[PDB]
């Protein structure tokens, strides 16, 4: 048997040499369980002569990754093999690749189509030496297989279907893309990114240092006014945003209900459903071409078209009464929740008959709403619980609508001084003001929370604060570099300068510290982590305000009155940080950014870093990743089981037989059982309480999924009302069942 | 008893044919609707309904039915016009309490300041001049209602429209009221709905060109369509500049979804804003053409804007090149030789996305038409070559009903302003045709439509700009089939073919003469210089036709040469569906499609026979029930009934029995005196693809701008 080497030369297939190559990539790996010869063994099995070394390497990487279920270090080794191959197939110098990317000519068009911006190239070429040698290519080997494959599919710029960028090249591109002539700052960011302390959001990773850079790609809009002109002006906006691959949250409550009089045409309105069909089909059409844009529609439950809204996503239906490509969210007043639990009547209104209900929150809302009721300006009254049942029925069928508490959102916004906030975003973590003149933008990054635990099971709070400060500075530079799809978005970001720093690997950080998710230790660590993030962020924002002045609309805001997020929740922080000293710095200089913290879903970027998503418990101890499908065991648990000598073939079988649970396996000690409880075994009320406790230090909101195995009306009711009573801004993102 | 009811019916039979109208026949049905507590008004609807069911015995029953229903209306409405206009203005909507005038303040003030002359000029006996079905059409949509009760008499409506158009010009208001109430012509439905009201959108049609080939442009145009569709107007949209499926997007590095998913957004918009009908025009070189020929196979109507080059390639069995407008720009901005040179240049340059047999595309078009009746067939080069607006640039589409050929661009949406002459009115008691009177009324219609241009509520600024720059109008017709019948002329006869030429020579002549008088009083339209008529070329010169000796075209050309004209375009025979139903005429230029047809009036169905035919048959003692049923069994034909004279069989051929090439040729001949185009349906009973193919090609070769509106197959 012969391999065809890269140089096209024929080489004898040899067990020792293949094993040998794998061996050289095993530095720092657990050799008690990782065996190079194990891979060589399975590779040589199904192997025919005529295979190339690139094919051989691919096979060996794919084989190493099926052995992840024997030890997690195998997944790292698989990436090490893949990257080894990628290095052999790539140019070594950064500035070289940047030239190749810029000089790109489309083959079937003949047109010069630079893949990076000229001004980025220029900065790179002016600083070749420092930039090229700052790069540490050994950092490419820090990923696991599934992280690498995510990067490889979407994130490494390709020349004619062939990957041209090493992970390190991409990271330096982003860094120069953010910092331009500030080479000191670029290298600081490159080091932080490549050592995996944090990551910028996908939009930034994709387009930093490219032409017309789309660095932020989540947006929020309010319907202009209640007219064909307003509706179609907003539609154009959403189309234009969606063309730039922007996700959107849209507030729709100002639009007349079905049957409402139209004084102009002497006819009656079709209401929300037919209009939302236009938006649905706009989402399908403007999907960047060939592949659907994502719009989350926000509706307040006093609106007369609420029941039909609650149906638009049902898979069983009537097509013309369906909009299954949109996402649905409720923007809920406290009054509704209070009428539900007291079993009172709820009045359904048309916003044209009852104007300004969306422009008003809390006591002002309850007062305006109560007088409309007293004046008999109501279209239909139902028992409030009837609407409640429709809500929970919808969630049991579809997992939605999302649950947002309008008064919580507004009562505890530092953007309070701008007017009433009418909605959240696609992912329910952003609470930012919108108006006719203003489309809000989400500028996002996440901290990797697992990275701040030390070899001694202590949490490095100082490091976390220091990294956060860099993140604030980076996102603040992104606000000015960003190419905006509509000018209302630019206006909004330049005026209030919000940002959204989030997290990943919360579950990993608990496990690394040896804390069960529900323990006193994890609940206190949870507060501490988020105090820290809020503290460092305010401090960076304050520093930028000293250097550049506060944001335009700073005067009048709660923070300008010395009110921080936890003051709004009536929470007293722990003694970890001196908040009195921070307040005194803020009183001096103000802050650069109206909002700072917003834990988003980290679907794609958490996979790249190899962390569990967001603030979420591991949903299972055994799960699959699609690339073929690959079986993955929780890497923390697998190490524990192998270190103890407990792991075997049937042991994996029994955990799959238990739906990824380890609770009923008698050979596992109880301390391990409590460490590795699945989300399905963890109290959702506890999840809700932990979110509220970290919530006091999050000036935006958090994308909170809820997991109820076998839901009924009683389960869904008690969890929603618990979340509400905790003070949560987002009571639920998705509902997950099984 | 029976006597009191019969006599009451008899009192409204004046002038009717008593050989066939029998009031006791109505009484029998009314008699059994009696009870203690029955009002004579309730018995009056029973009498009008019964009389209307008896229309199938003689058409005068429908007149009796109308006279009964109108007597009820007169007793349930106020008799003085200024009083009714006041009640319409003072209307307070009780749901909110907000004052919501149903007429404009400026109209009421004109009425009140002139109420002596206006109240007294009205002739309420003219309310009885509609038959039952025409009056029921009026009553349901055309007469303003206060809390579900009709406030406007037809006379009130017609005088409201007249002051709506003419305002302070009372003399012109009354002249128009007289012509309308005597039914010499009618204004289009939107004018009848909206004149003298707060939102006077008086125009019927709009046409638009797709702005840019981008998301921005697609969604700006969409907004335009939503805004227009708010004002109930129909829409023609040119779409050929939008890049085809799979074409590269530079800004997103993706591939365009093509026409279909774009059209679904428009479809949805049409459904959503009713208070909506868009016609989509595509040129057959567009790469998405085959997938376009499938969308209706949904609230959109489809049309082809066809170059001669495609037609030439089809008949010569050659290849046709499909192109994406992003790879091959400008194909729609150019027509005739300029298109053919550009098109061939792209062919030779290799920039062609797909090449098919022209015949393959041709048959895909045929199959689509036999299944759905569409796409409409428009000949882009004929439309352009013979247009007075051709000095503006290439015309990119027509309208919803294919009669309007007007320029569109980024800056201009075309609108048309429409009316129709009732051609049956102009046949004389001596079976001659009053051309002098037709010309006269036409002159009034031109002036009415010019006033409409200036007072119109425009839904978008681009529509306003377009109409004020070029001032196009569209004067059409109805009851052409009735004019032939009244003259005793079979549709296809030499006498009908000549009267057809003469009628349209006359309309064009009178229109041009009024437009020329207006140009003298007010100056020509802004864009007049450079146009074909400024060079002394009238429409018929463009067809190479010499008019008959009926009208003095030399003298008229002298007047135009000296003063020019106020309107860039004048004539456009539209379908007239609703207003023809009001006036009791057959629509437009088309033959009777059947001698027996049904009309629904709410919960009632009524069998109606061609009124001329029913008069001929009853008078000859031929009409009976097995006779009616025989004709129904023959799909409304009388050709196979032995007891009917050949004279009558020749006169009452249905459109299915009339040669479609003759229809096309008669369209071509009147078309030389038609400024725009005409809504032309083709009717083929047993349709093979060969028959249809030879009808498209015959119509094309005849020089027709619209080769086909709808294909009907049964
Ligand atoms: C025109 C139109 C409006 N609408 C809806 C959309 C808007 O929410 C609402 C008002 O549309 P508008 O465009 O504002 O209608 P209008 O201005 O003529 O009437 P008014 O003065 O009473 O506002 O009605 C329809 O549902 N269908 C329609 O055809
Ligand atoms: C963005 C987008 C465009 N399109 C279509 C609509 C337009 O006809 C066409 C161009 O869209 P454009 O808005 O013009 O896209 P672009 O300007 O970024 O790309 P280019 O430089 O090539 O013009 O592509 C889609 O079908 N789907 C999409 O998601
Ligand atoms: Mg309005
Ligand atoms: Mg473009």
């Amino acid at each position: 048997m012969h391999v065809i080497k890269r140089d096209g030369r024929q080489e004898r297939v040899m067990f020792d040499k293949i094993t040998s190559r794998i061996q050289k990539l095993c530095y720092g790996l657990n050799m008690d369980f990782v065996d190079p010869a194990q891979i060589t063994m399975k590779v040589i099995q199904g192997l025919y002569s005529g295979v190339t070394t690139v094919e051989l390497d691919t096979l060996a990487a794919e084989t190493a990754a099926t052995l992840t279920t024997k030890h997690p270090d195998y997944a790292i080794l698989a990436a090490r093999i893949a990257v080894s191959n990628l290095h052999k197939e790539t140019k070594k110098v950064f500035s070289d690749v940047m030239e190749d990317l810029y000089n790109y000519i489309n083959p079937h068009n003949g047109k010069h189509s630079p893949m990076v911006a000229k001004s980025t190239l220029d900065i790179v070429l002016a600083n070749k030496d420092r930039l090229n040698s700052a790069i540490i290519y050994d950092r490419d080997f820090s990923y696991n297989y599934f992280g690498f494959k995510t990067l490889e599919r979407s994130y490494l710029l390709k020349i004619n279907g062939k990957v041209a960028e090493r992970p390190q090249h991409m990271l330096m591109r982003v860094s120069v893309g953010i910092h331009k002539e500030d080479i000191d700052a670029a290298i600081e960011t490159y080091n932080l990114l490549s050592e995996r302390w944090f990551t910028h959001a996908s939009p930034t990773l994709f387009n930093a240092g490219t032409n017309r850079p789309q660095l932020s790609s989540c947006f929020l809009l309010s319907m202009k006014d209640d007219s064909i002109e307003g509706i179609y002006d907003t539609l154009k906006q959403c189309a234009l945003i969606s063309k730039s691959a922007g996700g959107i949250g849209v507030a729709v409550s100002c639009i007349r209900a079905t049957g409402s009089y139209i004084a102009g045409t002497n006819g009656n309105s079709n209401g929300l459903v037919p209009m939302l069909r236009v938006y649905n089909n706009t989402a399908r059409y403007v999907d960047q071409g060939g592949n659907p844009g994502a719009f989350a529609i926000y509706l307040e439950p006093w609106h007369l078209d609420i029941f039909e809204f609650l149906d638009l996503k049902k898979n069983t239906g009537k097509e013309e009464q369906r909009a299954r490509d949109l996402f649905f969210a409720l923007w809920i007043p406290d009054l509704f929740m209070k009428r539900v639990e007291t079993n009172q009547d709820w009045s359904l209104m048309c916003p044209n008959e009852c104007p300004g209900l969306d422009e008003v929150w809390g006591e002002e809302f309850e007062k305006l709403y109560a007088s409309y009721e007293k004046q008999g300006r109501v279209r239909k009254v139902v028992k409030a619980q009837q609407l409640w049942y429709a809500i929970i029925e919808s969630q049991t069928e579809t997992g939605t609508p999302y649950m947002l508490y309008k008064d919580s959102c507004n009562r505890k916004s530092n953007q309070q001084n701008l007017g009433t906030i009418k909605c959240s975003n696609l992912c329910t973590e952003i609470v930012e003001y919108t108006s006719k003149d203003e489309v809000a933008v989400c500028n996002l990054a996440s901290l990797a929370l697992n990275m701040y635990v030390t070899s001694e099971h202590t949490y490095d709070f100082k490091k976390l604060a220091e990294v956060t400060k860099v993140v604030v500075r980076n996102l603040n530079k992104i606000i000015d570099i960003n190419y905006y799809p509509v000018p209302e978005a630019c206006l909004s970001n330049k005026r209030h300068r919000p940002i959204g720093i989030g997290v990943q690997g919360l579950a990993d950080a608990f496990i690394l510290m040896r804390y069960p998710f529900e323990s006193a230790e994890a609940q206190l660590l949870n507060k501490q982590i988020f105090e820290t993030i809020y503290y460092g962020a305010l401090e960076a924002s304050c520093d930028l305000a000293k250097e550049q002045g506060p944001y335009e609309t700073y005067e009048g805001s709660p923070v300008s009155k010395g009110i921080l997020q936890y003051d709004m929740w009536n929470v007293t922080p722990t003694d970890l940080w001196d908040w009195k000293v921070l307040k005194e710095k803020i009183a001096k200089y103000g802050i650069r950014n109206s909002l700072l913290i917003a834990p988003m879903p980290t679907a794609s970027t958490a996979q790249i870093l190899g962390n569990n998503e967001s603030i979420e418990p591991y949903t299972s101890n055994i799960y699959t990743r699609r690339v073929g499908e690959f079986q993955i065991v929780n890497p923390h648990l697998l190490k524990d089981l192998t270190e103890r000598g407990l792991w075997h073939e049937e042991m994996k079988n029994q955990i799959i037989a238990c739906n990824g649970s380890i609770q009923s396996i008698p050979e596992i000690p109880d301390d391990l059982k409590q460490l590795y409880k699945t989300v399905w075994e963890i109290s959702q009320k506890t999840v809700l309480k932990m979110a509220a406790e970290r919530g006091a230090f999050i000036d935006q909101s958090q994308s909170l999924n809820i997991h109820i195995a076998e839901p009924n009306y009683g389960k869904l009711t008690s969890m929603h009302f618990y979340g509400w009573k905790q003070g949560l801004k987002t009571g639920m993102y998705y509902l997950r069942t099984r």
